[PDB]
């Protein structure tokens, strides 16, 4: 599944409800550490829409227990995100990736 550990706390009120708009700065990580991808690079937030499932399992489930705000770590077994086939050119078969989140806001 899906694991949450708080870096840093949110509003403790707001958390995102099916069909909003998730707006977070993610780094995502193999589980050795090796980085794969990060918002934070591009220099735009990323934006998905809870329940649409535009994310992996373990993002939907996961991201949905911050509040906004937060900075949260997830970490995130393979059949919550891309299994044994994992991702071709970014993520090995059957890894578990873990993810700094941070929700930024709710649109
Ligand atoms: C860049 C958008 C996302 C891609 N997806 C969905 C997705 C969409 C298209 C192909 C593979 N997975 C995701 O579910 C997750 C979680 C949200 C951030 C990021 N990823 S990701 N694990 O950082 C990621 C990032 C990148 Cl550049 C490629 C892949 Cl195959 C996966």
């Amino acid at each position: 599944g899906v694991q949450v550990e708080t870096i840093s706390p949110g509003d403790g009120r707001t958390f995102p409800k099916r069909g909003q708009t998730v707006v977070v700065h993610y780094t995502g990580m193999l589980e050795d550490g090796k980085k794969f991808d990060s918002s934070r690079d591009r220099n735009k937030p990323f934006k998905f829409m809870l329940g649409k499932q535009e994310v992996i399992r373990g993002w939907e489930e996961g991201v949905a227990q911050m509040s906004v705000g937060q900075r949260a770590k997830l970490t995130i077994s393979p059949d919550y995100a891309y299994g044994a086939t994992g991702h071709p050119g970014i993520i090995p078969p059957h890894a578990t990736l873990v993810f700094d989140v941070e929700l930024l806001k709710l649109e």
